[PDB]
C-alpha cells in the first residue's frame, strides 16, 4: 500500500548523515558562487528523486559583505590615538578547516560603515526594559555613546533598533559564557560549547516582514524598480560588530560609573559589569573605536523549487520549504534541516516512481538569503501571492531539525494542533528510557502544556524564519518542528559560528541521526496528512479555545489600568462576544464537517478550512507594519522571535502609562479592540452556512 | 423548461411600471423614516417573492442634512451689508407634489458651516484644465475669493477639491441651460427639461473608495470606532452650495474683470461670462455671501440582502444590487432601477417556487445612502469583504434604468464582454424601426465600437455608483446596462431634482415600460448566466485585448516626453513583455477551458476564471489612494465617475512638466511601470496550468 506508513517507513537516518556531510563541507553564504552550485545540485537531484517539476528562482537582492581587504575590528584607543588592543579579525578556524579558503569573518550584515569613537556604556541584552531600566530608573544618557550589548533572550536588530533611539552610536554585540557556555560541557572541538574566540555572525535589519530592503511589495526581479539605499527599509543607521568573550572581557574589565543595577546584570566573565559610561579613573582617557567598512550590494540568490503535481486537486498547494544558505558551514543551521527535506524529496519521490500522487500538490523550496531577511522565501511569495493567497493550504518549515536532544519542540498555528497530536501519537520516541512509547508520550512527558493535563506545549509561532511570509503577511497556516533542550538545565551555543560543522552534529547533537529521522517523521508527516487528508486535517475549534486565552490575557493587561479604562470607557465586551462567536460557529461547523459522497459540499468545506488562517488577515496591516497582516499573531515589536497575541491591542497598551496624551492613546487601543473584534467576528463568519 | 428564456419571459413592462409608481410617492432620504419603512417593505416582499432569507444590514454612518429652522442660501450683499439678493429657499414642486412634506432643499451634502463673504471668480466646469488656464495662462488668483462653477463634465467633488486646492474660500455650482437644458423641448412638467428654479443636489466628498468617512476598512457597526471629524475621510473644508439658472443669472449678470478666455467657457445665459473676480464698476463694492448650516450626524442606515441559495455551487456569489435611497422622488435615479431589481427577484422567485434554483447563490442587495458616498455598498462589503473576497464571481449594478431612450450602454469589465454580445444578440430591440431586430443590432447600429466594425461600444467602468468597493476595492468582476441618450445630439437634466418623478418616466422616457423591460432582460439575464452557466461566462482573451489597448495608450501619453524618457532610460517593455505574456498564457488558458466530466477540472477552471479580476488587486493600493487597488482600473483623479486604464501610471505623468523635480517624477512613472508589468504578468500566471 501507499500511505502514511509507507512514506515514513522509507526516510532512513543513514541518508540525512550523508545528505547533512555533504551539505556542510564547504561555506554557502548566499550570494556566493558555492551556494549557486549547491542550488544546481539539489536542483539536479529533486529532478533525479522524481519530481514532476523542479526551477531555479533566482532575484537580485541587497546583501551585505566585509570588506575582504579592510578588515573590520574594534579598538582600545589612548589619548594620543594610539590603538593598544584590537579585537580579533577572524575566528580560529576547527580542526581540518584551518586551510578552507571564503570563511567570511564575523560581523554584523547590513552595518553601515563608520569609525565612531567613544565611551562605552553597558546595557545588558539591550532589550527595551534594559533602556527603560538604564535611562529611566539609573538616569544613565546613551546618546553620543558606544554601547556594548550581550547576545541573547530577543533578536539581535531589536537591539540595534533600542541602541539607535537611545541615541547610541555603535553597538558592540558579545557572546557571554552566561548565555553561550554551559557548565560542565568543554568549548568546541571537545564539546558543543563555544569558545572564547567563537563570534555569532547575523543581520541586524528590522524589515518587518518587508523582504528586499530595495523593493518592499514587489519581487526584485529583472526590471525591478528599487529604491535608493536612503529610503531603503529596516537599515541601522548606526555601526555594528559581534565580538567573542575574550575580546568581550577586554573591553569590559576596565568599565567605570555605575555599578550593574542588579545581578540580572551580570553574566559570567570575572568583570564587574559596571553600566559606565566609559571607564575607571586609570583609563578615564581612554576610548573605543569601531572600524567598520562592510559594503551593502545588489546581489543575485537563487530558490530551488520543486512540484510534485495533485492527482485529484493539483491547484491547492502543500508547502514545505527551508532555507539552503549559511553562515559558514552551517551543520545545524540550515543544513540538519535541508537534509531532512532532502531525504523527504528522496522518499516522495519513491512513492511517485511507483504509482503514487498525493491528492494536493506539494511544492518544495530551498530558500536562499534566508540569513539576510528573510530574503528568498520573501521575493518569491511576493512574485507568487495571488497563487499563494487563494490555493495554499499550508506551509511547514524546515530549517534547523535539533537544537538539543532532550525532546520536541513545535510551534503552529492552533489550525494544526489536532494534526500534531495525532501524528505524534503515531510516531516512535527516539528517546533514552522511551523505548518502544510513541513520541507523544515522550514529547508530552518531557514539556508539559502549562494549561492542559496529559497534552504537550505548543508555542505561537514568532518570526526570525522562512514561514513568516506565508503566516503574517499571507495568512497561510503555517507551522514548525525540531529537537531541543531542556529549556530547564540551561538558543544553542555554537549558532552563526564557524564551529557549526558535521562535526559537531555527529559528535555530539545526533550521532545515530535518530533525532533528525524523528524530526523527518514529523515534518514530512505532516505534509503527508496536508497533502492527503480528504478533508484537511485542521481543527477550527481549537482556534476558538486559544482565542478565549489571548482575550483574557490582553483584557488581564489592559486592567492593570482601572481608572483609565473607567475614565475613557475602553470595553473588552466587543471582543468576548466575536470570540463567543467564533466559539459557538466553529462547533456547529464541526458537527457539519463531520455529518456531510459530495465533493463540492466536501471542497467547500475544505475551503472554508484552508481560507480560515486567511481571515485573520487585515489588508491594512497593523500600524506602522503594513506587511505583519495577522491580527492575531505578530512578531513582537521588541523581539522578533517572540510570538505576540493580540498584537495591535498589545503594543498599543505597551507602556501606556508613560504616553503624554492619555486620551489618545486610550483611544487608540479603543480602535484596536475594534479591529480585533472585527477580524474575530469576520473570521468566524466564513465557518457559517455559505448560503 | 427552466431556462433562461423562462426566467426572460416572466419579466413584464407593467410590473416594472407599477413597481415604479409604488417607490416615488413620498421622498426616501438616506437616513429618514420613510426610507426605513420601504426597507420593511421591500424585505417583506422580496420573502413572498420566494427568496430564501432576506435580511436587513444596518449601519450607522455619517450623513449630512440641512437645518430645517436655519436655511441655506445666498446673497448679494452692498457696502453697508443689506442683503439685495437672496437665492431660493427651495424648488417650486411639481405639479400635485406641492403638499408633500419633507422634501430636502437643495444643499450640497457635507459642506461645512459658514458665511463666507467675497469676490466671486467664475471657473467654468471647476475642471483641472479650467483651473490651470485661470492661474498659468490667465493669472487669475482665486485665493480668498468664491469660486462660481458650472455642473457638469465633471463629479461635483472633484470641483470642490479643485477650488479647495486653489485657495477659495466658498464654491457655488449651478446649472446652465448650456449643459440641462435641450434644444427644443419644454421645461419640466412640459417637458423633461430643467427650469430654471431647477437645482441639483449631491454630496461632494472625496472618499476616494473608503465608504463612511468615520470608519474607512471597517463596517460601522454597533462597537464600531469613529474617527473625529477633524480626521474624518473626503470632508470639504469650505462651504459650498448648488443653485438653479434664474438664481445663477442674478450672480453672474454683474461679473467683471477678465472676460472668459474662450467660447468653450460661455454657457448659454445672456450673460458675458466674464471671470472677474469681483463686480462691473458700477456694483465693485457689492459682495457675494454664502449661508450654509447644514449639520453632520452620525445616522443609521438600512440595506436589504436577499438570498437565493444555489443548487450546485451555494458558496459562490453572483451579486445584483442597486440603491434605494433617493434625493427626493427619485423618479429615475434610483427607482427606476430598483423597479426593474424587483422584478427580477419576482421573475427569479417564480422559477424557484416551480422547483428551481441556480447553480450559484445569488444575493440580491437594496442598499441605503448610496447617496452620500456609497455608504451602503461600502459597509456592507468591509462587513463581508472576506466573502466577497473569495466567493464572489461577479457583481451586476442596476441604478437607473433610464437615461435617454436612444439605445444601449454598457460599461463592465473585459471579462463580460463576450457575455455581453451573446447575451443581446438574443433578446428583442425595443427600438422604433428595429421591430424583430436584435438588441445587439440596434445598439451596435448607433452605438458603434470606435475600434472595432460591427460591433458595439463598451466602456470602462468609473465610479460614482455602488460597484465602487466590489471593483476597484474588491477586484470582483462587474458590470452596470442602461438605456442612455444619443449623446451626438446633446446626464440627463432633471438629475438630483424634485422633478424627477414618475410623471417624468411614464410621460416623457418610457411610457410603454419597453426600455425597463429591455434594460431588466439585459441586467437579469446577465445574472441568470452568470450564476447558472456550467462553465463562468468569461473569456479572458477579451482583457488581453484591452491591455494591449491599454499599454498603448499609456505608452503614447510618454512619448510627449521623448528627451526625457532618453534622459531617465524610461522603458516600457517590461509592460508590454507582461501584456504579450498575458495575451499568450490566456490563448492557452482558452484552450483548455474548451477541451478540459470533471468536476474539479471544472471548478479549478471556473476559479481561475473567477480569481482573474482577482488578480489585478495591489494590496498596497494606489499611491494616496488605499481603496483603490485595481491596477488596470481607477476612478479618474480628475473626474470620479471616468475611469482611467493604468491609472498609477497616468497619475505620475499627468501634467509631469510642471513638477519641480524631474528625476524624481519619472523616477515614480518607472516605478508605476514596473508595478503595472508585475501585476499584468502576475495576473497571466493565475491562468497557467496550477502545477
Ligand atoms: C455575536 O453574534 C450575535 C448574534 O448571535 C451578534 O448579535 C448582534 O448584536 C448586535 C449589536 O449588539 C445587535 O444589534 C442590534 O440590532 C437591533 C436590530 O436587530 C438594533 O435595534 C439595535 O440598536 C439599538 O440598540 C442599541 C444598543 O442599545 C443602540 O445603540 C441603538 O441606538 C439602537 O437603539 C442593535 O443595533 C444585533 O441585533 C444582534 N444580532 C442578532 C441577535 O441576531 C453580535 O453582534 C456578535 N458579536 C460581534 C462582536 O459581532
Ligand atoms: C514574459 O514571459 C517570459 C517567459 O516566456 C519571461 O522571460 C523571462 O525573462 C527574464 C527577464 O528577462 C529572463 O531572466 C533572465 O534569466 C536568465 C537565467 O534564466 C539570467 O541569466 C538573466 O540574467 C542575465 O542577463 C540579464 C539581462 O542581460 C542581466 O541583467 C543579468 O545581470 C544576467 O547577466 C535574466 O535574469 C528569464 O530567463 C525569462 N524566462 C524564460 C525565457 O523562461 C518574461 O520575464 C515575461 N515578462 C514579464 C514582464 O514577466
Ligand atoms: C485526531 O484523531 C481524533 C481521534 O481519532 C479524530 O477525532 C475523531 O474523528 C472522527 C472522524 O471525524 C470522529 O468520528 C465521528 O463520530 C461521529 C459521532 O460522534 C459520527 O457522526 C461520524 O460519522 C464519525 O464517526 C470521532 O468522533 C473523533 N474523535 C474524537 C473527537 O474524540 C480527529 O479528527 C483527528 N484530528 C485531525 C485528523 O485533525
Ligand atoms: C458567445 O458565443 C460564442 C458563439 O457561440 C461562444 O463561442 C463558442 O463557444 C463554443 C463552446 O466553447 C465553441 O465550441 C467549441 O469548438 C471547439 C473546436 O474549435 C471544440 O473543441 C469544442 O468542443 C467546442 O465545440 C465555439 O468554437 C465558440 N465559437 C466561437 C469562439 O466563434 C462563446 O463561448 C460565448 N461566450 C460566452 C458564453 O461567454
Ligand atoms: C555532494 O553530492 C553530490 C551528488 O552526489 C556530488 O556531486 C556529484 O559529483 C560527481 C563526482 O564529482 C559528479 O560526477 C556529479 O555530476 C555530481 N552530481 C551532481 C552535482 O548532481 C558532490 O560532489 C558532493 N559534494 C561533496 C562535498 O561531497
Ligand atoms: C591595532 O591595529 C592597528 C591597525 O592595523 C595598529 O596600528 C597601526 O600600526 C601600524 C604598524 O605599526 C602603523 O603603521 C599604522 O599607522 C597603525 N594604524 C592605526 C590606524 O593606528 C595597532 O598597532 C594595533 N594594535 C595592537 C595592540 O596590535
Ligand atoms: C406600495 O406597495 C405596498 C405593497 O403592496 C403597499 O404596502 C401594503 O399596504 C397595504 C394596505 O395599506 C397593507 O395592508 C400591507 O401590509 C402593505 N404591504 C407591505 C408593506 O408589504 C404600499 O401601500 C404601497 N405604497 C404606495 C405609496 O402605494
Ligand atoms: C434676504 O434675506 C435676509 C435674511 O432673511 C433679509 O435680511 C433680513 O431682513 C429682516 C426683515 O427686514 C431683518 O430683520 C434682518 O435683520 C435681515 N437679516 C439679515 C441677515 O440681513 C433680506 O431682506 C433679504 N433680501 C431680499 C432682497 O429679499
Ligand atoms: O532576518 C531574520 O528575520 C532572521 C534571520 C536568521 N534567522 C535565524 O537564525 N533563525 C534561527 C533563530 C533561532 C534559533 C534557535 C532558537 O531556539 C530560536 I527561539 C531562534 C531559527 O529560527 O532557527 C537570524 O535570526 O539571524
Ligand atoms: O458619492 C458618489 O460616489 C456618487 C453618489 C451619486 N451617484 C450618482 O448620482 N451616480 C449617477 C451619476 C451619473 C448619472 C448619469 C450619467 O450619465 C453619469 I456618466 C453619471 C449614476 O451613476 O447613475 C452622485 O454622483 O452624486
Ligand atoms: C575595500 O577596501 C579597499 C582597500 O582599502 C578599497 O580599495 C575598496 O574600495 C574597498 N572595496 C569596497 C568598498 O567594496
Ligand atoms: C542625553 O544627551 C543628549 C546629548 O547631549 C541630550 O541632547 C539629551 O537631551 C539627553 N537626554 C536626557 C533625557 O538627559
Ligand atoms: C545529549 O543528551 C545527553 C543526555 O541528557 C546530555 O548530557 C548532552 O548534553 C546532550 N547533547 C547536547 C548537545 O545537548
Ligand atoms: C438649527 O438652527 C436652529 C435655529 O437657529 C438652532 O436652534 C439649532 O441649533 C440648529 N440645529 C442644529 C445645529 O442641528
Ligand atoms: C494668491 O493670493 C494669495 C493670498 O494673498 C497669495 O498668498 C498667493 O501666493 C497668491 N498666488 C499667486 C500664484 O499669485
Ligand atoms: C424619446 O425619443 C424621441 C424620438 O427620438 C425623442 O425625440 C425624445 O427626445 C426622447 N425622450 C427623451 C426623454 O429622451
Ligand atoms: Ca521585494
Ligand atoms: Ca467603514
Ligand atoms: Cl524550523
Ligand atoms: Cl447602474
Ligand atoms: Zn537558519
Ligand atoms: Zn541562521
Ligand atoms: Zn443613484
Ligand atoms: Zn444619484
Amino acid at each position: 500500500k501507499h500511505n502514511m506508513k509507507a512514506f515514513l517507513d522509507e526516510l532512513k537516518a543513514e541518508n540525512i548523515k550523508k545528505f547533512l556531510y555533504n551539505f556542510t563541507q564547504i561555506p554557502h553564504l548566499a550570494g556566493t558562487e558555492q551556494n549557486f552550485q549547491l542550488a544546481k545540485q539539489i536542483q539536479s537531484q529533486w529532478k533525479e528523486f522524481g519530481l514532476d517539476s523542479v526551477e531555479l528562482a533566482h532575484y537580485d537582492v541587497l546583501l551585505s559583505y566585509p570588506n575582504k581587504t579592510h578588515p573590520n575590528y574594534i579598538s582600545i584607543i589612548n589619548e594620543d590615538g594610539n590603538e593598544i588592543f584590537n579585537t580579533s579579525l577572524f575566528e580560529p578556524p576547527p580542526p581540518g578547516y584551518e586551510n578552507v579558503s571564503d570563511i567570511v569573518p564575523p560581523f554584523s550584515a547590513f552595518s553601515p560603515q563608520g569609525m565612531p569613537e567613544g565611551d562605552l556604556v553597558y546595557v545588558n541584552y539591550a532589550r527595551t526594559e534594559d533602556f527603560f531600566k538604564l535611562e529611566r530608573d539609573m538616569k544613565i544618557n546613551c546618546s553620543g555613546k558606544i554601547v556594548i550589548a550581550r547576545y541573547g533572550k530577543v533578536f539581535r536588530g531589536n537591539k540595534v533598533k533600542n541602541a539607535q533611539l537611545a541615541g547610541a552610536k555603535g553597538v558592540i554585540l558579545y557572546s557571554d559564557p552566561a548565555d553561550y557556555f554551559a557548565p560542565g560541557v568543554k568549548s568546541y572541538p571537545d564539546g558543543w560549547n563555544l569558545p572564547g574566540g567563537g563570534v555569532q555572525r547575523g543581520n541586524i535589519l528590522n524589515l518587518n516582514g518587508a523582504g528586499d530592503p530595495l523593493t518592499p511589495g514587489y519581487p526584485a526581479n529583472e526590471y525591478a524598480y528599487r529604491r535608493g539605499i536612503a529610503e531603503a527599509v529596516g537599515l541601522p543607521s548606526i555601526p555594528v560588530h559581534p565580538i567573542g568573550y575574550y575580546d568581550a572581557q577586554k573591553l569590559l574589565e576596565k568599565m567605570g560609573g555605575s555599578a550593574p543595577p542588579d545581578s540580572s546584570w551580570r553574566g559570567s566573565l570575572k568583570v564587574p559589569y559596571n553600566v559606565g559610561p566609559g571607564f575607571t579613573g586609570n583609563f578615564s582617557t581612554q576610548k573605543v573605536k569601531m572600524h567598520i567598512h562592510s559594503t551593502n550590494e545588489v546581489t543575485r540568490i537563487y530558490n530551488v523549487i520543486g512540484t510534485l503535481r495533485g492527482a485529484v486537486e493539483p491547484d491547492r498547494y502543500v508547502i514545505l520549504g527551508g532555507h539552503r544558505d549559511s553562515w559558514v558551514f552551517g551543520g545545524i543551521d540550515p543544513q540538519s534541516g535541508a537534509a531532512v527535506v532532502h531525504e523527504i524529496v528522496r522518499s516522495f519521490g519513491t512513492l511517485k516512481k511507483e504509482g503514487w500522487r498525493p491528492r494536493r500538490t506539494i511544492l518544495f523550496a530551498s530558500w536562499d538569503a534566508e540569513e539576510f531577511g528573510l530574503l528568498g522565501s520573501t521575493e518569491w511569495a511576493e512574485e507568487n501571492s495571488r497563487l499563494l493567497q487563494e490555493r495554499g493550504v499550508a506551509y511547514i518549515n524546515a530549517d534547523s531539525s535539533i537544537e538539543g536532544n532532550y525532546t520536541l519542540r513545535v510551534d503552529c498555528t492552533p489550525l494544526m494542533y489536532s494534526l500534531v497530536h495525532n501524528l505524534t501519537k503515531e510516531l516512535k520516541s527516539p528517546d533514552e528510557g522511551f523505548e518502544g512509547k510513541s513520541l507523544y508520550e515522550s514529547w508530552t512527558k518531557k514539556s508539559p502544556s502549562p494549561e492542559f493535563s496529559g497534552m504537550p506545549r505548543i508555542s505561537k509561532l514568532g518570526s526570525g524564519n522562512d514561514f513568516e511570509v506565508f503566516f503574517q503577511r499571507l495568512g497561510i497556516a503555517s507551522g514548525r518542528a525540531r529537537y531541543t533542550k531542556n529549556w530547564e538545565t540551561n538558543g544553542y551555543p555554537l549558532y552563526h559560528s564557524v564551529y557549526e560543522t558535521y562535526e559537531l552534529v555527529e559528535k555530539f547533537y545526533d550521532p545515530m541521526f535518530k533525532y533528525h529521522l524523528t524530526v523527518a517523521q514529523v515534518r514530512g508527516g505532516m505534509v503527508f496528512e496536508l497533502a492527503n487528508s480528504i478533508v484537511l486535517p485542521f481543527d477550527c475549534r481549537d482556534y476558538a479555545v486559544v482565542l478565549r486565552k489571548y482575550a483574557d490575557k490582553i483584557y488581564s493587561i489592559s486592567m492593570k489600568h482601572p481608572q483609565e479604562m473607567k475614565t475613557y470607557s475602553v470595553s473588552f465586551d466587543s471582543l468576548f462576544s466575536a470570540v463567543k462567536n467564533f466559539t459557538e460557529i466553529a462547533s456547529k461547523f464541526s458537527e457539519r464537517l463531520q455529518d456531510f459522497s459530495n465533493p463540492i459540499v466536501l471542497r467547500m468545506m475544505n475551503d472554508q478550512l484552508m481560507f480560515l488562517e486567511r481571515a485573520f488577515i487585515d489588508p491594512l496591516g497593523l500600524p506602522d507594519r503594513p506587511f505583519y497582516r495577522h491580527v492575531i499573531y505578530a512578531p513582537s515589536s521588541h523581539n522578533k522571535y517572540a510570538g505576540e497575541s493580540f498584537p495591535g491591542i498589545y503594543d498599543a497598551l505597551f507602556d501606556i502609562e508613560s504616553k503624554v496624551d492619555p486620551s489618545k492613546a486610550w483611544g487608540e487601543v479603543k480602535r484596536q479592540i475594534y479591529v480585533a473584534a472585527f477580524t474575530v467576528q469576520a473570521a468566524a463568519e466564513t465557518l457559517s452556512e455559505v448560503a
